[PDB]
């Protein structure tokens, strides 16, 4: 079937502009703003800058490059013209859908299947790809999520440290770019962290990226917990990991786990390099997680790794991975 | 009487303490939060920081100092308890209850006098310290206006330029420090301009500040307009003036114009300064515009003149000014 | 002959990428650090983002895409093997030898042409494409200036705003991204004011940039001026001219100027928009000047138009517009 | 004995401030800028704003409420004046004579201590206030080093975990504010991470500073590393410390542990808080390291603990302490 978008934000903005160059079809797009709105912000990103195509719009469709999107506008998933679209496959990105009751609203749509794109609750599955994407089975698994941007770049590299060298517990911080949910100056939030203007500070919050990596890595459950620091940049973060080992190894061995690892089965999901790279140089890379290879330090079995990640676009391109696998498997 | 307070925000914030320090007692303040998250922004602070004194607080009242003030979570400002906290000035700080119509409701609740922290639609007075408020009747004038922050930087400035030399025509652009009303990161909003990453961009935007001036100085009427650039910084602003007077003049009898009034009438609003100064030099100035001397420029009678501007320090100022001159005349 | 490079940084490497990608042939870059260094930063730029290609090095030369260019480190312009290389037009981007005395000692290294990237002194000519590019004289000018990023910008425009209206008066300001002569935490520099915090302030700066625009254009001699206010973005800028014109005009009128320009004489240097765009949207966009059609505002005679520019890949491209005419003209 | 101060700069100044609201003498100062720049830099200050006193001065010295310093910009520490000004304490602040052989001059120069403020190379000695200041010796230790910003915040809370607990090993992370060792835009610099551009990048970097925290609590040696990641922020830094120690805890115990030590025996060097602060709220804080108490995490023997610090100014702060106390010990 075809593919519609509910909360065409951050995520959802970049989602289609991959499934568009993919040449996925995306049909229907729901928003709480108008077409013009639409158009504009998907013409120009901050970040990603000018589309690379012919963005128009009337008062029901976007027109990117000639193809029409239909464009609404319904504050409730339950009125969404899903089926009358042609939409078998809902990406819901606007953040308050995330329970999967309420996710649920998308297939009294006529929807098909709904992929909440952050962490959910009780879903049906939790998918990381990379790690446990062949848990997927069509006949009972219809509300999907793809957990967090976090959460993705710990798993592939949680995956290469408990297949190599066994991992007995684990602490993570990462430090991560500010995102919308985040105040511009200080504000009332239900956090009194957040609540703190977000580009004049370093703030400390908490994250379940890493008790949850456990849903995708059950041989890490009540072993693996963290933190997280918001920092000054707009996109793109890195991942502290502090994994003590169940043998001694030297950086060298947990470096080399890491390069064949991202040269074999986690290509294309795990990167590693060598260079001395900024995080500048990974925005706008597709990798769940890169590990930069200098920074590994080993204390005999207490090994620190170190994982950049986009948490927009690398993110968005695993959104988009999932959803054609549940495409191609039937949906 | 005693001033409440409607919209804990920003300049909610800095005006209370500033009234705080003065001696006048707040006695209520409304938000939408609760007492906990109030209490803990007014002692933290990103850029004034520290809240000099205890604060505190129960499911009631917040202590500042002992003193217990009154806090609640009402959304319709009829419902706010004015009178019965004994509440005569209203100090209107929420940036929704601008048009006069809806803010008439602090009357009803109990209120005498309503202060608009902003440019207000249909309301009694407008009123920009130092400039016409020898203007305000206490009989007639009931909800008071302090404009803008970028109208009460001008406005001292064209006073002193007309009286001196008079003005032709004159066109402005203020660059400015963001404000809440912006935006993190790409989000909708009504302006699409302002759509955009606060942080990362210089963004153009349209203000009335310049016109708002003529409603105080009535000769420029028609004949002053400007513009708003908002970059990256959280607090501080400049203005950026271009008049066209009525003989030609050197920057020098500009600048002994500009400093004879700040030494004078001026006193307490329009400061004057020869030192190299740059934004963070102003921060927590209380002034209303601060004259860079060394940025003055003339061709004929073409001038160029910059005023540096605290607009959360510098205006709040202002509000408690007027709201300490609304009773020192009888509320 | 071929181009060389002295000044191997934030211009010179843009001017590169853009030689480069247009088939001239670089044959040596000089700066002072080793090679290592200079393929590094190449390969990998904050702004601009990855090299579209490849890049090496060793002791002696930097490979790009399987070419050699030799690169070199020396301090002193006499002691640099122009002619061991076959260089005959070279660039001097260090921003240390403006003038034209010291910038001479290219020529005693075997240089045939130099174009200093900068406002110089005691220059044969001061050269602004589009505006009087006709006067380059191959048979007496050898040490041309491409003036400053600033002056590239007003130049279109008030050679358009001169002969469409006729212009008498003019002050401009320029709010500037910060470069790399400023400083990141508060230091000496000859300057009081760019001796701050570069990105947590607004810096007020003085530039010559308007009076430039007078050799270009004679008859804004003694009648244009500015300022610069420097801020906490890292490259884009956008220039705010306040014009007193000759006759009485209309925004729209002005605006049909500059468009009309814009797609005919001025094509690829000016450029015009009406999209609700901010600096984010203009980076790495290769044209001198780009209106913002909808800050046009007009008291009649005086008028005010805003243009952007990114300081960096705009004057790259001008640069580089400027070395392939000195080129196609006989060196 | 009196105090002389080698580079005036971030450090060098706010050391300036605080020795001048102790009581203690300052007599010369050197950097190597002329007069009116220091003057003007220590009046301004962008972080901690307005020097509360009066700054003047003149060809040979400067002006702090009435006294007189002796100023100047000698290039060579052999030539200062040291003796002549009865200076027996010199600070040197430079960053240029870390290498104790270097910083010997000082001594040829008059002086009889030099205190470092920086991790030294050849130092008699390296002293982080509040945990090895009682192994001064006055007649064998005359060229001091303080240490790292960086040091002297885990140190402490290190002390706290090996004597209550017993440190196995453990590694750290220092989220940190830019510095003037960094760049404003991408230049050649040593570090290929530290060249790329500061305030738009999260940037990797070495530190040695867990590896000296050994020199002040041995039994860390080889138990104890670590990383750097400097942030777009000015001032301040957060440490991340995962520590392995010696027996199973719970976060109670462990910020039992550092609330009782920061009241005890480390007060006024360690600070505890439970509040839920960002950032901006440990500027200009006193201590060298604050327990932010919310963050402390144990998986079992596994902990992590987070301690902001004030790099400039608490440190500076340890330099004052130290300073006191060489010349309490006699000079
Ligand atoms: N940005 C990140 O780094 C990141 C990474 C991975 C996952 N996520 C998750 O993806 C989600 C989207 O985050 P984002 O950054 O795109 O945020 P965002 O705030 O940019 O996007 C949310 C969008 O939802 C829209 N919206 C709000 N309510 C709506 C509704 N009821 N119906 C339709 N539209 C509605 C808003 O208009 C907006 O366009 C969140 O759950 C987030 O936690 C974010
Ligand atoms: N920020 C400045 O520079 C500044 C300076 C001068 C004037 N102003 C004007 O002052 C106003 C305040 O802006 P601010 O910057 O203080 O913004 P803000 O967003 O910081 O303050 C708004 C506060 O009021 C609360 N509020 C919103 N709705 C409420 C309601 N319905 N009833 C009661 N409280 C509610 C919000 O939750 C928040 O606590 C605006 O009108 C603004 O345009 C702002
Ligand atoms: N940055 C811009 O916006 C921009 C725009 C227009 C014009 N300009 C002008 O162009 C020049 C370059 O500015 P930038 O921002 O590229 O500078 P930069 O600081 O980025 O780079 C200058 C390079 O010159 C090298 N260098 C220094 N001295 C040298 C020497 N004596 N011999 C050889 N190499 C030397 C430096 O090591 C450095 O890599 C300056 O003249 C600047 O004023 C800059
Ligand atoms: N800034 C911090 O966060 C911090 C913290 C702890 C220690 N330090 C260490 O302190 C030192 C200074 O750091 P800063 O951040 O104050 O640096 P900075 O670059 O601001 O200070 C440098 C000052 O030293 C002056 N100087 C340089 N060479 C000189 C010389 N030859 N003779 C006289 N004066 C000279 C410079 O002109 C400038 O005035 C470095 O060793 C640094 O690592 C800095």
């Amino acid at each position: 079937m075809k593919v519609g978008i509910n909360g065409f934000g951050r995520i959802g903005r970049q989602v289609f502009r991959i499934l568009h160059s993919r040449g996925v079809e995306v049909a229907l797009i729901n928003d709480l703003t108008d077409n013009k709105t639409l158009a504009h912000l998907l013409k120009y990103d901050s970040i990603y800058h000018r589309f690379p195509g012919e963005v128009a719009y009337d008062d029901q469709y976007l027109y990117v490059d000639g193809k029409a999107i239909r464009a609404t506008a319904v504050k409730d998933p339950k009125e969404i013209p899903w089926a009358e679209a042609g939409v078998g496959v809902v990406i819901e990105s606007t953040g308050v859908f995330t329970d999967a009751d309420k996710a649920k609203a998308h297939l009294e749509g006529g929807a098909k299947k709904v992929i909440i794109t952050a962490p959910a609750k009780g879903e049906d599955i939790t998918i990381v790809m990379g790690v446990n994407h062949e848990a997927y089975d069509p006949s009972r698994h219809h509300i999907i999520s793809n957990a967090s941007c976090t959460t993705n770049s710990l798993a592939p590299v949680m995956k290469v440290l408990e297949e190599a060298f066994g991992v007995e517990k684990a602490l993570m911080t990462t430090v991560h770019s500010y995102t919308n949910d985040q105040r511009l100056l200080d504000l009332p939030h239900k956090d009194l962290r957040r609540a703190r203007a977000a580009a004049i500070n370093i703030i400390p919050t908490t994250t379940g990226a890493a008790k949850a990596t456990a849903l995708v890595l059950p041989s890490l459950k009540g072993r693996f917990d963290g933190m997280a620091l918001r920092v000054p940049t707009a996109t793109g973060s890195i991942s502290d990991i502090t994994a003590l080992l169940k043998r001694e190894v030297t950086a060298e061995e947990v470096n080399a786990a890491l390069k064949a690892a991202a040269e074999g089965p986690l290509k294309g999901i795990l990167a590693y390099t060598e260079d001395e790279i900024v995080l500048q140089d990974i925005v706008m890379d597709p990798h769940s997680s890169i590990v930069d290879a200098k920074l590994t330090k080993a204390l005999g079995n207490m090994v620190k790794v170190f994982a950049w990640y986009d948490n927009e676009w690398g993110y968005a391109n695993r959104v988009a991975d999932l959803v054609e696998l549940v495409l191609r498997k039937g949906v």
